[PDB]
């Protein structure tokens, strides 16, 4: 029985085993002593009272229309806003990373091995009194019975902040860059090497993958001509294999970076513009520099579609989802001064966090059709149909689901849910209190409290016990949502630093990178400083649609 | 015609082409501007003005004994002026890293692909006037008459600082975990993934090489007994591969971490004391924890090694080195309230400086024995018949030779020399000016000045013509040594900040790893607090022999 599987250190001290019925606690830099680490120092005290709840904070970012509104249009206040977004958020992050999901302990595995996901959190020990570690009855729920009573969709819940397809396909196009798990190895491994923003999912993984969908001309990627338009390139021309099924013909049978993109025609929708925008910018780079070989143009215009990402889901993705009236700002100056680490490490936790099933409609809108997921899935045919300009249209004004609430998560992907449940278990996860705790949040003390309802909560009563012994994937999808809000405070304050890490972690952003030379010039810089999603459509799709985050 | 070729931009300024028949530089926080970054700004004339040389600045620390011992007995003036070394130098290194040998521009691939050594600078381009840019003759000199006129030792010159041979095989043994150059590949191309300190030339580059050499008992590696004592297991036993030739019986094939350490006794005993020491390092941890399994054992035995590794280059490797009267420190606590990157890539060049073939004798005196190269190399029989007792009090007594002063070079090694030479060329190395430059030295003005000297300048003159056609790795070892010193100014000046980089950089030294918890407890901070090249050899070498870096 390990001592530590009651985990008794709190405030991120750390727990080590000192005798076989014994734990000692290391309360280095917590502010915290004691024996658990619970006891503040006096600077504590002070910092905690004066600090102000998540809630106050994101109530003054979310109202006060007309403070902002000045704030916004004038840099010197908006950088320093700016500047405490990032800085604060950031801290939260272990970097260089520690623990995966073998090692509960810091070891040199666990920080060399980048195939795994690393974990924010440790995992529960193998020999606990409780699956979670002292917490909960003998044998957590049925995965199934979870999925069931908890996030089930009864009834479609639309998002009340106005999420449409385009949001929820750029997110899953986006993610699944660097939320790459290996399955046949295991759910505590990625192929993801890169372990953040590198557009593997457009360029492949490898460089014998790159070298098969690049045209070794103008510094550009291969593709085909359907209809006057610019889609992918097939696998039989490329070689570069991708997931299909028996029943996709091969003309139809589209090469990407990403292997699993062919799955569903929003992600290939995705794909295809990003591709277009890659030899837009080659274009442009060749223009400004006709004395360039193929391999700087690729390599540059590599670069600068990192840069246009980054600025896009700060600015635009971001932006949406915080429902701040505050407008967010990509800029790598703002850290020059800052103490901050330019790497990243991507964790099992945020991945788990990110599965936002319950985005994803009943029936897919292109044009006046509907589709079911049975037809909609590995049919790149309606893509060709369409076309990627009714693509985005239809998309724009289809809303997305809650995520937050319960209770809408589609039966269609009923098993994926259950999965993530599985896996979050294989893996060993702590509870969903002790997330919290990890990211100084306070734990909830009913189950009452987590939905703020008393149906659902009674079920989670039934089905757990304790508060202390709900999983980290239901809680999320079950808890409160804030005020006309898509997500609750947990999703956001857990999910946020993670984010931001990983993106201004990049190393373009890195004092040696941010500059006109590594772009090609001021006109490869400002390319990157003027994206936004609007753009990217309007340059890359015909008759420039508009098209939003959010639903018109 | 590459307009960049002559390499215009001064003050690590970056050159792009601009169309065919022109170029800009790239200012961007050089603390300079003007077309080619030489005009410096209001604050960096100040500071040109208030800053010494490091000749002056090497007078100051190699004089004044009786200040220096007040300094060093002063914990707030001594940590101050560590942490000021630290921070400046490993200022003039780009982290994260920037260009390799195929990459004269930033790119992903240059950044992400941990294959290559990166580069403190960009390759000559492809298309230049001359080898080295627009600099020299249209044709480079005959390495072979480099080595001949230049390098080569004719009477063996001896280290003033009184470096032994304990020095010498403590450097190569050290160096080579991070300096494992794929010459299959290319001199381009590393097998050091982890770039840095990480102790593969104990443990192995890869996990199924490590579970090759562990014992998985207690955390310990395996390891065998002859005449009473410890030494590595066989490549018979392990199946782990070695380079070995075909006269190599056996029995005499013993298994390290790192694959060519067979290759010299030298290396192989270093291999044996470390091997040693981390199951000397398990028992005591075994002893303070009797609930620990094999896994945590060896994993929280390699972190301590690591932590008394930096701990020893430092306080006793570069502190022999430096010829201070200030006492160095090991101290990642000084960094915590400072801009630090903990990473490391290892450059191409720190490779090349750290050719230190000079220190080599002429024979290998073991005891009441001489050995030739023919006798020495790939014979651990010489190992085993003396022990490493004999080993330890033999080399601790004779004496290395002088790195700087030109032909010091032993003749059995002349081909290495020359190869060194040839790898540069084949990687497009700049001259030994613009590394000069590139970290702010003043280049010099004629081959007279570099050498100090009217012999070997002449028939520099005669080779290269022109001061500025002069090739990195010729000057290191003619310039002229410093006062009673085995290195040059250049040797120092650039070869420090990329070693004191690897060091600091390095994850154990980050907040979130220096902490009693992650060596096992306290007990294992003092092993490494405690740590010191006679405390390495008196721990794991029987009779308890003294050693030092220098001769007594
Ligand atoms: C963030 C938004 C998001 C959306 C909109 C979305 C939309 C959809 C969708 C739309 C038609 C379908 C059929 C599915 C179905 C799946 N999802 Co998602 N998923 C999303 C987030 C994720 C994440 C994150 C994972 C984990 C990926 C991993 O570990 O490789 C995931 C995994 C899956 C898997 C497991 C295999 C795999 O994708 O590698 C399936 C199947 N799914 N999902
Ligand atoms: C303290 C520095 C040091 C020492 C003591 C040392 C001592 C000895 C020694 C007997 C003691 C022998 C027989 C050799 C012989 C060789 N050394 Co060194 N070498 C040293 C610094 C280096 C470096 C640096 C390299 C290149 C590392 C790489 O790329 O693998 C090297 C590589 C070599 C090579 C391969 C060529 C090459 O990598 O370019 C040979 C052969 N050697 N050396
Ligand atoms: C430091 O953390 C320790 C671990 O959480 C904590 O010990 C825990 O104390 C609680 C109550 O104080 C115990 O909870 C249960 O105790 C008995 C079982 O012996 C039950 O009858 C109670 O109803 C209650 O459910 C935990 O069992 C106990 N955990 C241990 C000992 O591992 C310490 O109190 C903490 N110390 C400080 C100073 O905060
Ligand atoms: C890091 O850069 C390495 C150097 O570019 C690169 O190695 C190269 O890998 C490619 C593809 O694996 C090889 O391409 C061809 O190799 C042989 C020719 O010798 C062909 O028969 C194959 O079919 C293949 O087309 C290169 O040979 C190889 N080059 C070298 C010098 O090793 C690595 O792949 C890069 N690392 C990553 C992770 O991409
Ligand atoms: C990173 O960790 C994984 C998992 O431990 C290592 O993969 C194992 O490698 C050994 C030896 O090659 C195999 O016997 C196992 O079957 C592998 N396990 C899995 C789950 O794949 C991997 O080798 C490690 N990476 C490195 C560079 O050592
Ligand atoms: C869409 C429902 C599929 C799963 C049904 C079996 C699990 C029981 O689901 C039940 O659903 C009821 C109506 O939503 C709820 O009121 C109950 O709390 C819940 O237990
Ligand atoms: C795919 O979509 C097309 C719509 O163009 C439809 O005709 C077809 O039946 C769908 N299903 C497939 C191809 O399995
Ligand atoms: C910049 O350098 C180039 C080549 O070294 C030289 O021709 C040019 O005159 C320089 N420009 C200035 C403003 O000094
Ligand atoms: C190796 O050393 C042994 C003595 O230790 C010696 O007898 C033998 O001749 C040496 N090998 C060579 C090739 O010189």
């Amino acid at each position: 029985k390990n001592p530590c599987c009651s985990h008794p250190c709190q405030n991120r001290g750390v727990c080590m085993s000192v005798g076989f019925d014994q734990y000692k606690c290391d309360c280095t830099r917590t502010g915290f002593y004691g024996e658990n680490c619970s006891t503040p120092e006096f600077l504590t005290r002070i910092k905690l009272f004066l600090k102000p709840t998540p809630n106050t904070v994101h109530y003054i970012l979310t109202h006060f229309k007309g403070f902002w509104n000045v704030v916004n249009n004038i840099p010197f206040l908006r950088n320093a806003i700016m500047s405490y977004v990032l800085t604060s958020r950031s801290h939260l992050i272990d970097s260089p990373p520690t623990y995966n999901a073998d090692y509960g302990y810091k070891s040199w595995e666990a920080f060399s091995n980048l195939s795994y996901y690393t974990r924010a959190l440790p995992p529960v020990p193998d020999d606990c009194p409780t699956p979670l570690g002292v917490k909960g009855k003998k044998q957590l729920p049925d995965s199934n019975e979870i999925v069931e009573k908890l996030l089930l969709r009864r009834k479609f819940i639309p998002d009340p902040q106005g999420s449409n397809m385009m949001f929820a396909f750029f997110a899953q196009h986006f993610t699944h860059q660097f939320f790459k798990t290996d399955h046949k190895r295991g759910p505590a491994f990625t192929n993801g090497l890169g372990h953040g923003v590198d557009l593997n999912h457009i360029y492949g993984e490898t460089l014998a993958r790159q070298r098969k969908l690049r045209l070794f001309k103008d510094g550009k990627m291969k593709y085909q001509i359907i209809d006057g338009e610019m889609y992918p390139p097939t696998v039989k021309d490329t070689q570069a294999e991708m997931i299909y099924p028996p029943q996709v013909p091969e003309h139809l049978r589209f090469a990407v970076g990403q292997e699993v993109f062919g799955l569903v025609p929003g992600l290939m929708m995705y794909a295809t513009i990003w591709l277009r925008e890659h030899n837009r910018v080659c274009d442009v780079l060749k223009q400004e520099h006709p004395e360039w070989g193929d391999e700087q143009l690729f390599q540059t215009s590599r670069l600068i579609l990192i840069g246009e990402t980054i600025k896009i889901v700060i600015e635009d993705y971001v932006q949406h989802l915080s429902g701040y009236h505050f407008k967010l700002k990509f800029d790598p100056e703002l850290l020059f001064n800052k103490q901050f680490q330019y790497q990243n490490r991507i964790a099992a936790e945020f991945n788990t966090l990110y599965h936002w099933h319950p985005l994803l409609p009943d029936t897919f809108q292109i044009h006046d059709q509907k589709y079911n997921y049975q037809q909609f899935i590995y049919n790149n045919s309606i893509l060709l149909e369409h076309g990627i300009t009714q693509f985005v249209e239809s998309f724009t004004r289809q809303i997305a689901g809650r995520v937050a609430g319960g209770r809408n998560v589609p039966p269609a992907v009923q098993k994926v849910s259950q999965a993530s449940i599985d896996q979050s278990r294989q893996m060993k996860y702590q509870s969903f209190n002790e997330y919290r705790k990890r990211f100084m949040l306070k734990p909830y003390e009913s189950f009452e409290e987590l939905t703020g309802e008393k149906e659902m909560s009674a079920e989670l009563e039934a089905l757990y016990g304790d508060i202390d012994a709900v999983e980290l994937y239901p809680a999320l999808l079950v808890e409160k949502p804030r005020p006309d809000a898509i997500f609750g405070e947990t999703m956001v304050e857990v999910g946020a630093p993670f984010s931001l890490k990983g993106l201004m972690g990049n190393v373009i952003c890195s004092p040696a990178y941010w500059k006109p030379s590594t772009f090609g010039g001021e006109v490869g810089f400002q390319i990157i400083n003027t994206a936004s999603i609007q753009s990217l459509i309007c340059n890359n799709v015909k008759g420039c649609p508009f098209t939003s985050f959010s639903v018109p």
